[PDB]
This record gives C-alpha cells, structure tokens and sequence, in this order.
C-alpha cells in the first residue's frame, strides 16, 4: 500500500563525555568510524529517539581519578544517572543538601 | 495544496537522570508509560526539538544528599542547569577556580 | 530524479548550561534569536544529529566558582566533556574512587 521515503541518518559520536559528528570524532580525535559513511558524516542527517538517548546517555562531565597509591590517575565520565558521593573523610565531615538555590555540597572539619 | 506525509515520532523516557525507551522504562524500570504503544516503542521513531530539549533538560548526575541529621539520604539528579556550591565549612575553606585543564575545587583546613 | 520534500526543522537554544526553544529562550530568558521564526519557534520541528550533538555539548551543571580573592564569583557551566579536579588543599588530603556505587569524593584532614 504506502510509498515508502526513506531519510537519511547521522551517527553521533562520543568520546571522553563530548558528542562528535562521525567525522569530527575520525578527523579530530582520530577515532575510525565502523566505515567510510561514517568518517564522513557531517551530522546533517536525522536521528532516532533511540539514537539520542544513547548519545546522551554518554555524555558527562570528566572526573580526575587517584589510584591506589592516592596519586593522580585517569578522569572517568561521570555520564547521564551516574551516581557520586561526597564522603566524609579523617577528622572531616561532609554534608550534601539541596534548597532554592541548588545543591551545596560541604566539609566541615571535627 | 500540500500532502501532509505523517512520520511516526518515538518517546524519551528519564528515570533518575538518565534515559530510557518507553518500553526499556516499562521493562527494566517497571515504570508505566501513558499507553501500550509508549510501553511498546523502541525509540525507532524521529523526535522533535522540544523533545530533545525536554529530555535533555531532565538528565543529569547523582548526587548523595545528607539529612537533617546529617546522615545519609537520597540522591537527588544534578540535571542541566542546576547550580552547585561547594561551601566553605567549619575550619575549612572552599575555593573553585576555572583554567585551561578545567574546574578546580579544592578544600583547605583552617 | 528525486522529489525533495522539506521538513522543517527547530532551533534548540541554550542558556547556563539548560537548553530552550527559540520561543522560550527570547520570551524567558530574553535572549533575542537570530530573527522572528527562531523567536515563534515552540520546537516543533525535526533537529538533525550536529543539531543534537551541539546543543547536547552545551548543556550541563552550574558550579560556583570563587574570585582572585577567594570570594564568591558568577557560576560557570560544567558541560559535556569539562574537567573537574578535586584538588587536595593546605592540611587535607582529597581522593576520588570509582566503584559499584560510582564516584566517590573524599577529603580527609591531616
């Protein structure tokens, strides 16, 4: 019965918490795309719901990490519902409370 | 004048800042859509602008709060646009610089 | 050969971090758009994948940040792919671990 019309699709690309077209994430940050199409896909294509809500479940901001050693490590995405905790620590105390004016997050020291 | 040629549009779902199909939101988070076709959709469909801006606005990080006593409580979705302070507390003091390797926030005892 | 049908498409706009239809950001926020289509733009329309990766990228929390004094300043957007660095200060020690229950950040006195 129907006509089928397709159009045409972009990818979008993650890397390290930030969104790139195909051909951003293959030219500027060196990453291959899964084919030729995509290293060249300038985002002018449409998206799926599907589609967007994995991008953007990529998506955060970077977090510098320590090791095991205390010393600094990698930053990790800290990406869509990740969950973060202020811990109080030795002879500190950390509060974490949420009013009008957002989220204020603090340490008191014993 | 004009044939009108309808595309089938899917929905975005958020649980806890972060998001879902509608029928990854019924399934893995057993929470009810509006309708069976919600529940059934797999995000093939194309979204709109205000869609993505809706969805998007509601995604975000965790964070754990405190309670009136202090102790642990909930978390809360740190989403886009929600303002946070970090405080100074007792004996401490709270600075958060801006630089070219980003967002410093450091504590320092009194 | 082909029949080319145009599909509108909407503006996404942003502000601090929370995105906005053209509509909105101009009779909200009172940010003029680039003309009177984006200011009537309720974002009924199709967005394309550079649209959504630009806009996405632009979103994020608001952070206070303090001043060449130590006192409080304007709150800076940490958006997609920001660094954050917990620095440890005079007479603390900061950590941050990532686990099954996510970020944890922890500042402890010396």
């Amino acid at each position: 019965t129907e006509v089928k019309i397709g159009a045409k699709t972009s990818v979008m690309k993650e890397k390290d918490g930030k969104l790139f077209t195909g051909k951003a994430n293959k030219e500027t940050n060196k990453v291959d795309g899964a084919n030729a199409t995509e290293d060249a896909d300038e985002g002018k294509g449409l998206v799926t719901a599907k589609d967007v809500i994995d991008a953007v479940n990529k998506t955060g901001w970077r977090i510098k990490t320590t090791d095991a050693n205390g010393q600094n490590g990698d930053f990790a995405t800290v990406a869509s519902g990740t969950n973060v905790t202020f811990a109080s620590g030795n002879g500190t105390t950390a509060t974490v409370t949420n009013g009008t004016d957002g989220i204020t997050v603090k340490y008191d020291a014993k």
